[PDB]
């Protein structure tokens, strides 16, 4: 037998691979800073500095030979193709016609985007999060945002998953007309501009590349060679702490809608199924795709968008494509993909699409049942209520009644019921139908007793303008508060109200707020009893469970209500 090959750790790269190249040093197109490959390029040297070198070599991981070549003179490199990502124990033999020597076993790392060759997630959750034992197959859904990592300083580490079925990962833009963008702020609109260089309209990228790949989290054991860091790194290690979670990317939203209305040419909607089949292979972690359109008909960010004859029709079709796109990938790879979306439930939004059709191509739709009154105008009401409030007049709920001017309504109120009835209505199987639960508040100031016509119903008055605050109370917009804000800065310990807030809820209903008489400040919320009511709700009519926007937001008692009320 020949000498047995001693492997040189430098010369084979530390045996550290990846089927994966991602930027972490620059920012550029998509195209340009991420480039997946179906096979890693393995390169590993070895020495046999005395005695025979031997003619032949087999490279084995974990006793399987992956490579095999020839031996010359003391120095060997084996270049090969690896498809499977993972930790290998890698022994390197050597052979002539007297025998075969192999070398002691040592650890290869060949990366890849299902997180197989990561540890699971070492967790940091709040530990105000409870235990469970809610059936798996009761849908327990959130929103993680990608942004959330800034100021708002949450982390895939920090998520309750034990708690979950479903995190949608907001949120993946489209490429294309994006005017409604600029509104955020903070460079964003050059953001994309920059991501989409290199990239064809209607195709999707990563907004941030720095959140999503790049930035180094210390509790996932990220350092400079770390071939995909970022929330990405970490809910692929997630994945691996936890194989029931669905990960799903989530399509749009309120800003980056605008690419959706140009779906009612079949190109485009071809254009982009093809570049999600794409993002789905190159990123192994995400279980499926969310698409979250606001609002076919229009309605949403852009004023001078929205077809109603057009939309709805594009939507389903749009369901149809990607249902058949997920199919291919289905039998590719033998996993099984989930088709969603989060959709308005105001009846002008609802009536825009014929969900019946929709809804046979998808798994789940996310009925976004809150934001339905805010600070968007200056009139109170219950944001994400179940049922129609004391404070609308006879006739409003239904919409069947009169307004103040003497107009008709031209829709039933907006209610979470309303909205839930109307999908069913339409022959939407309630058992795909996910109810919305809000994380946050929506506020006014100004509303102070004399604005009242019922003195002790503040959703009678009228606002002055939006709520205003700090980031540290949870303010991170106008008119906007985190719900942990709320029970830390309005509720207090045993939620009866502080720092001149008191406590109210309509049974009606089922909704609380928070309200300071002397300031007229006035939050719209999800509480405790809400979110009780809201599950009891889905039990009874047999909806698919629950999800919610946006877990940063909670402090635990929401997700917490959200499994009670499913108990
Ligand atoms: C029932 C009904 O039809 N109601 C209508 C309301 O939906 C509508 O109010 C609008 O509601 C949407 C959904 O909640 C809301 O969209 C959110 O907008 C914020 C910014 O305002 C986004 O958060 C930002 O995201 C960017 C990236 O895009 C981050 O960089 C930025 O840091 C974030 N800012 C903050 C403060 O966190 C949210 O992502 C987004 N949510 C979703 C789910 O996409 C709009 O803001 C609401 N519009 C207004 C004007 O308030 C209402 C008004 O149009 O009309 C009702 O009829």
């Amino acid at each position: 037998a020949p000498t047995a090959p001693s492997i040189d750790m430098y010369g084979s790269n530390n045996l550290q691979f990846s089927k994966i190249e991602l930027a972490m040093e620059t920012t550029s197109g998509y195209n340009d800073m991420v480039k997946y490959h179906e096979l890693a390029k393995i390169k590993v040297k070895f020495n046999q500095w005395s005695g025979t070198s031997g003619d032949t070599y087999n490279v084995y991981f974990d006793g399987v030979k992956v490579a095999t070549g020839a031996i010359t003179g003391s120095q060997t490199t084996a270049s090969f193709e690896y498809g499977q990502g993972g930790l290998y124990q890698m022994e390197i033999e050597a052979c002539d016609a007297t025998g075969c020597s192999k070398s002691a076993p040592v650890e290869i790392t060949i990366a890849d985007t299902d997180g197989s060759h990561l540890k699971p997630l070492t967790m940091n959750v709040d530990p105000n999060n409870k235990s469970y034992n809610t059936d798996p197959s009761i849908v327990m859904g959130t929103y993680f945002v990608e942004w959330g990592i800034y100021g708002r300083d949450y982390t895939v580490d920090n998520m309750p998953v034990d708690n979950l079925t479903h995190i949608l990962y907001g949120f993946i833009p489209i490429c294309g007309p994006n005017e409604s963008v600029k509104s955020v702020g903070g460079n964003s609109f050059n953001a994309l501009q920059t991501a989409c260089r290199g990239v064809n309209d209607y195709e999707v990228v990563i907004h941030d590349p720095w959140a999503a790949y790049q930035k180094s989290f210390p509790q996932a054991g990220h350092e400079y060679s770390t071939p995909i860091k970022g929330n990405y790194a970490m809910l692929m290690a997630l994945k691996q702490r936890n194989p029931d979670l669905k990960i799903i990317p989530s399509i749009g939203g309120w800003t980056l809608s605008d690419p959706f209305y140009d779906f009612v040419d079949k190109k485009n909607r071809d254009t982009f199924v093809a570049s999600v089949k794409k993002f789905l292979k190159t990123w192994k972690f995400y279980d499926g795709v969310d698409i979250d359109w606001m609002f076919p008909g229009g309605g949403g960010a852009a004023a001078d968008k929205g077809d109603p004859v057009n939309d709805g029709p594009a939507y389903i079709a749009l369901m149809r494509e990607l249902r058949v796109m997920l199919d291919e990938l289905e039998a590719e790879t033998g996993r099984t993909y989930e088709l969603t979306s989060a959709i308005g439930v105001g009846y002008d939004k609802i009536e825009d699409v014929d969900y019946a059709d929709a809804v046979q191509y998808m798994d789940y739709i996310f009925a976004m049942t809150y934001d339905f009154y805010g600070g968007w105008n200056n009139v109170p009401g219950h944001q994400t209520a179940l049922y129609c409030g004391s404070f609308m007049r006879p006739g409003q709920c239904d919409g069947g009644g009169v307004d103040e001017n003497g107009e008709p309504y031209k829709g039933p109120a907006y209610t979470a019921d309303n909205g839930i009835q109307l999908l069913l209505a339409q022959g939407v199987p309630a058992n795909k139908l996910v109810l919305g639960t809000a994380m946050y508040g929506r506020g006014w100031e100004g509303v102070t007793p004399d604005t009242l016509t019922d003195p002790n119903d503040p959703m009678t008055g009228t606002a002055t303008g939006k709520l205003k605050g700090s980031t540290a109370q949870g303010v991170w917009e106008d008119g906007v508060i985190d719900y942990k804000g709320i029970k830390s800065f309005m509720l207090g310990a045993n939620n009866t109200g502080i720092n001149g807030f008191e406590y109210g809820y309509d049974a009606q209903a089922e909704a609380p707020w928070v309200w300071n008489r002397s300031t007229g400040e006035l939050i719209t919320f999800d509480d405790h009893r809400s979110v009780l009511a809201k599950g009891n709700y889905a039990k009874s009519l047999g909806l698919a469970g629950l999800f919610s926007w946006e877990i940063d937001a909670d402090n635990g008692d929401i997700l917490n209500a959200m499994h009670e009320g499913m108990a």
